[PDB]
């Protein structure tokens, strides 16, 4: 019932295959 | 045991409520 | 995705005094 706010938020991810 | 982390805000919800 | 980090703004440890 809280929702919090960050400063940033950090996605990740690569070179993947076909 | 070990860590607090402030955040910027915090939000909240309401609910209506019936008598 | 798997893993969203987020970043706080700070942290905060503690201690008391230990004994021998």
């Amino acid at each position: 019932t809280r929702l919090s706010a960050p400063v940033a938020l950090a996605y990740r991810e690569v070179s993947t295959q076909p």
